[PDB]
């Protein structure tokens, strides 16, 4: 239906999306070697500020898992640090304690600060941290109130949503007039296999797919994030010709045309 | 005075202090490399978390110069920030907006979490943030509130402090009870000089000497700084045995030691 008002109708269109940019100046490096339009941006990430491009989103931040580098929240709120002030290592860590209220101005504050630094188009959140029910109200409403696309998967199935959580996302998920995007994240599959996994892609049928990267060039600063194989299996796959030539095979989309469409 | 009471009085003695660390994994990096005890450690850093050494204390931030990689306040005091919610990018736009009462919350949680992450001995602020009198006060109350030493010259000479400020900070420099250094920096001198510069420190009377240094390691990260030149002589510098060997001739002492003496 999204495609059908972009008279995309029964083409197999793409949003090819790169994570976690600034976060190392090795994302960002990748980010500007790939050529590619679509990320979204961490805030707190130190490189945050060193990114630019047409189709950038915000990338919403509410836990730091590496030991290096970490990030801390942008709002004074008890609820959201653990407990040198950086935001909590774990999803689980983070659903137990952070408060509504207390994320809400936190993450208003992070689209805020983001409005400052490029035009952003779109809207997620890194770790699925919004899956708490409670919480995803939060990052749906702030989508429309900001007039900023955000990421709604087709179905949750294989995204380890806590069973809890299930009956009110699939209630919200089921309610609302956002497009749903058919999902794919080959983040959690083995570095060698990753070429593969972009070549497979040709195979898709006909819809409308969210491929999301981590590509991050290799490098020492890169090299001590501990996903470093997966990260630059990303960036090497990305630009490997082959794979270049079955991306070719998708109708690209920008969130910002898709923004264009509903706002 | 002070040296007298370490019972060094008439040695030629040498705190050599590293600057930025936390800033970037190519400080860091150096550190390391370097293996010696002192320097201080940018907190609101993306690589805050990553250092450990016996001679740590806090840098202490109030301005973000560089396009990136830059810093946001701890707290969220308003006249902190600039209007991206970073530390402003210059010690003018700063003094011209930053309230006491807030830059004391500020310096206070960027005290706090340095203690969660190692343990501090002096305090020094970057740039010399804290030069405005006002600001200069604060700054050494926290000092003795929290039992660390805190950075004071015994010139203020070249420093280009406003000259409105300094008679008050004569007056309060001259009333401190905490030890002034004599302070020394080859940050403004040509990077292919700096080999020099370390040598000619075999010319220097006894007295008590604070050598600041920002050595970096050679790095795509590093070198998205634009002073990154005169960082990696720094470290050349450092790393080279004739200056090793200069700097051996010195009484070597930490801010540890230093601490101990007056607390
Ligand atoms: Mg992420
Ligand atoms: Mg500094």
């Amino acid at each position: 239906d999204l495609l059908e008002r972009l008279g995309l109708g029964g083409r197999r269109v793409l949003i090819l999306h790169h994570d976690d940019l600034g976060l190392t100046h090795a994302q960002n490096g990748a980010y500007q070697a790939l050529g590619l339009p679509t990320g979204s941006v961490m805030v707190p990430g130190a490189w945050a500020s060193g990114v630019k491009g047409e189709d950038l989103g915000v990338h919403l931040v509410l836990t730091s898992e590496w030991p290096a580098p970490r990030m801390r929240p942008l709002t004074e709120g008890e609820s959201l640090r653990d407990e040198a002030g950086y935001f909590p290592e774990s999803l689980e860590a983070l659903w137990r304690k952070a408060r509504a209220e207390e994320v809400e101005r936190e993450l208003k504050a992070q689209i805020q600060a983001a409005a400052k630094l490029f035009s952003p188009t779109h809207l997620d959140a890194h770790q699925g941290a919004v899956l708490r029910p409670d919480l995803a109200e939060v990052y749906l409403r702030l989508a429309e109130a900001y007039r900023l696309v955000p990421l709604v998967p087709e179905s949750l199935e294989g995204l380890g949503v806590p069973p809890p959580f299930l009956p009110e996302l699939e209630r919200l998920l089921y309610e609302t007039p956002f497009p749903q995007v058919r999902f794919l994240d080959p983040y959690g599959l083995p570095p060698e296999e990753r070429l593969g996994f972009y070549l497979d892609l040709a195979h898709l049928p006909p819809g409308l797919y969210y491929l999301v990267h981590h590509s991050a060039l290799p490098t020492p600063e890169g090299r001590a994030l501990p996903d470093w194989p997966t990260r630059e299996a990303d960036y090497f796959a990305l630009s490997h010709p082959e794979v270049r030539r079955v991306l070719a095979e998708f109708h690209p989309l920008t969130w910002r045309a898709v923004r264009e469409a509903l706002f």
